[PDB]
């Protein structure tokens, strides 16, 4: 690794990936390879979201990749909305098709008309369906790897119900588990909210989201979406079924959809990591402690180094047997130093090196990689301390990022005081309007150099808006303090 | 309750089960197939199964991207020859045309092994074990059917490079007993192991490994799972290249295979297991193994029941068995026992007043109607111990099958006369691609022709010494199992 962190942060991200062989480049422009270091994360969120949502009720399935033209265009914001970055597919071969058919950019119209299908009385409601699958959103910006792509895996639930009510319920409940991905698994703070009138999701009532802040750059970025999509798209496929109370009277159903993509592991790089490379949160990281054996001094005999790597043995299956996530680097073809290196870039949460000295003197050493402490620990107190000091990790790491988060977000009442909050890299709960105009006011008029855009509007604000207090645009009484920022 | 009749109408059978099982939903484009709940969670299930196995050989999972670039899709020119035809092309996002059309993978291939060719540059770089659960594309204009042939499918696909040739070759023979496993352990089929010829093998392999399962409703066989060790014709043409020590100065080609099982697995079931009143689901795979469902219907006596059911329900959830309480009162105990056997629930557990009040309910078995009185004592036991039984039973009842309609012929006559009968057939065999296209063609002649399944690794007999092809010219190589087929 040879860039730093805080004097090019693109430089150095697209270092850390490649370095910590997490991601590939392919040779089509915004598709990266997930390597299995990288994957391994995912996989870890996909165990930890999927029990939470089968406990919900939520079952899996799988729909095809690709929507018709005519279902695409059903519902019409949603796809004037995505209309521009639908990617066609117009021949097998060199055989033309009979009609262009579209790759999901989302599964709205994909799923919507069987859904019509499957609904036919208000006993089948609800359905509550997810599937983990890829999407292809192929505009021609500048893409980055995990934070925006063409190409991206993610989790897709849709759901139908027959009141307003559980649905706006599951809105939250989700919501709340990608909190819970964010802050539990990858030890990112985020600020919960609602979308502004302008940036909700197009064919959506309201969108709620997560938003994370990335120091480095100053910016936020959004980690997760969960709408209310309400009766909009329940209108326009026909989603219908009969009023139990009143005979003849046809209802539409009310509709959630929520996704969280790979863009966690973008974050969790872009929050944690630093100079060295990458830094995993114990809970996500594939191996979780590496044994490494120093000394191996040369005139150490036989006996000495086939005692010391039995050591090192002894220690894997220890650390097996409670469940950690172990990796022993027995290689005859590297130093010791080179190894070192090599898991610090990784982010390896612990190092645990035995050498012939401790090895007789009943310990080891344990090397934390987000403080760079080096810790000497008894034989006897491995697996105790080791798990102690994996929870220590974590804490550890989400306590720096919410520093970060409330050392950098600040309240202010005036455009004044936002430009120049702003201007020194931080985001800005201000008060309100809410109107499209006004928004695009600011970020005309606030232009690291591109104007603010809305993050959200939080559920729990730092300041309460006082009686009568007007927006930042002046010409309208405010409606609520919004989180703006330069954003992902 | 189910219509069409197995063996009247096969096609027309297997769209009515697979929609009224709830497993497919059709879409509105023709090709592609909706996967509900009820399918996905086999496909789950075979995915839990086979991805411990994997990884207790090194494999690792990863996730490369969809799309082909030309130039990478052309380097090896047999599998681009092979695969072009099926292969989807995106040209435009939104109105505006791109530069230049990319492709949609039919297989990953073309995609993965430029990157192999980065991370490859010492021996110490080998071995590569990457494998990915995703989706591919083969856009043929032949008339889809679900499951088995499909435009659209998930599958795995493995990839590995190694170093020497003996490491790949165990490795593709240990691929290959994994979906045996998985078709005769999982799903209750029995198959046949071996290599496909000369003109069925992997395009651009070196051979194809493959495992063969026979439906004796439609007397057709099919390809279940594939094995291919690739030699270094891949690498020659990605240039993945490593210097070992040992050879100063010769730039070595990894030697690679790659291994693919798809959700025609599920439809392989439907078509084995399933019989005129639906789906049949063996144990293993099973979503539910056990549905539960109050029978009749005080009120005191109404609670007393669901509560009862709840009782069972708890019951069997501590014992793993996978089970759920059909305790909708909008739907009649009839509508429920048609649906769950719809959906081949291995065992319906009725609880009805009386035996509830007795202590005692009735277990009732998907694969042979077969109803036993059971008291409440052994609920946790003999359910478990039922549940075993019908797995077996499945995998017996298909082995019979198997093994009556798999024979040997020695000459074309009877070759032709036992597979009209509706069996496929073991016949001496040259090789030769020419006399593959004459069998084919010839057995069409005196509604399809016969095409080669697999050269089997143990033939039912062993090739006389000096015999001839069946063809009459050349000297066979090996017994080779023929039949008609998906
Ligand atoms: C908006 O101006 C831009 C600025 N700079 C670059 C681009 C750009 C460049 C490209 F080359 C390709 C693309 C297309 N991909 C994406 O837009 C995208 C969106 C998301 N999203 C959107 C919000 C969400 C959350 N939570 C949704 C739940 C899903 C979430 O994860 C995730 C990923 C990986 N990719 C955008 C666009
Ligand atoms: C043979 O001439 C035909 C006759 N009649 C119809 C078609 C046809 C019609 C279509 F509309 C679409 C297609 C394309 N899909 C497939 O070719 C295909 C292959 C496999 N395969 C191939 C062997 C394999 C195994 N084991 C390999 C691991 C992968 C395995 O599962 C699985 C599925 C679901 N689909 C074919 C083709
Ligand atoms: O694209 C989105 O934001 C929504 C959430 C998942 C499905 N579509
Ligand atoms: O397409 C096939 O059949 C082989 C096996 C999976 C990858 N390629
Ligand atoms: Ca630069
Ligand atoms: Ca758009
Ligand atoms: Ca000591
Ligand atoms: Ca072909
Ligand atoms: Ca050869
Ligand atoms: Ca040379
Ligand atoms: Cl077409
Ligand atoms: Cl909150
Ligand atoms: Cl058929
Ligand atoms: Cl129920
Ligand atoms: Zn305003
Ligand atoms: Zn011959």
């Amino acid at each position: 690794l040879e860039a730093k962190k805080e004097e090019n942060l693109a430089d150095w991200y697209s270092q850390v990936i490649t370095k910590s062989e997490m991601i590939e480049y392919h040779d089509i422009s915004g598709c990266y390879i997930l390597r299995p270091w990288a994957y391994a994360i995912w996989e870890a969120i996909k165990d930890f979201f999927d029990a939470e949502i089968k406990k919900l009720g939520v079952e899996n399935c799988y729909f095809p990749m690709f929507v018709s033209q005519s279902a695409l265009e059903k519902e019409k914001t949603h796809v004037a909305d995505f209309a521009p970055e639908v990617a066609w597919v117009t021949r097998s071969g060199k055989t033309e098709l009979a009609e262009p058919i579209a790759i999901r950019p989302t599964s709205e119209t994909v799923m919507y008309p069987a859904y019509a299908k499957w609904v036919q009385s208000h006993r089948d409601l609800p359905i509550k369906l997810n599937q983990w699958c890829n999407v292809v959103r192929w505009e021609f910006k500048h893409p980055q790897p995990f934070l925006r792509t063409r190409e991206f895996l993610w989790q897709e639930g849709h759901s139908a119900f027959a009141t307003m009510e559980e649905a706006a319920e599951e809105v939250l409940q989700i919501l709340d588990l990608y909190a819970q991905v964010y802050e539990e698994l990858l030890a990112i703070p985020v600020v919960k909210g609602r979308k502004t009138e302008k940036e909700k999701f197009a064919g959506g009532d309201y969108t709620t989201t997560i938003e994370a802040f990335i120091s480095a750059s100053g910016r936020a970025i959004q980690g997760g979406t969960s709408h209310h999509l309400g009766q909009n798209f329940s209108k326009m496929f026909e989603i219908v079924f009969e009023d139990p109370k009143i005979p003849g009277e046809k209802q539409f159903a009310y509709q959630n959809s929520w996704g969280l993509t790979t863009r966690t592991i973008g974050v969790m790089t872009m929050v944690h990591g630093d100079n060295m490379g990458l830094v995993l949160p114990p809970r996500v990281a594939c191996v979780q402690v590496v044994i490494i054996p120093c000394g191996i001094t040369n005139a150490l005999s036989e006996e000495d180094k086939e005692a010391l790597i039995a050591k090192c043995n002894d220690y894997r299956r220890r650390l097996l047997s409670v469940n950690i996530r172990v990796r022993a680097d027995l290689r005859d073809n590297y130093s010791p130093g080179w190894k070192f290196n090599h898991w610090e870039l990784k982010g390896v949460p612990i190092r645990l090196e035995v050498g012939p000295r401790d090895m007789k003197s009943c310990q080891f050493v344990a090397v934390r990689r987000d403080t760079g402490e080096k810790l000497t620990v008894a034989e006897n107190e491995a697996e105790t301390k080791l798990q102690a000091i994996l929870e220590d990790i974590q804490v550890t790491l989400f306590t720096r990022a919410s520093e970060d988060l409330k050392t950098h977000m600040v309240v202010a009442n005036t455009m004044e005081d936002f430009q120049k909050i702003l201007d020194s890299g931080k985001i800005v709960q201000i008060p309100f309007c809410g109107e499209i105009d006004c928004e695009d006011w600011i970020k005309k008029t606030t232009a690291p150099s591109m104007g603010a855009k809305s993050l959200c509007i939080p559920f729990k604000p730092l300041c309460e808006l006082q009686p009568g207090a007007k927006c930042v645009c002046g010409k309208n009484p405010a409606k609520y303090y919004t989180l703006f920022g330069r954003s992902y």
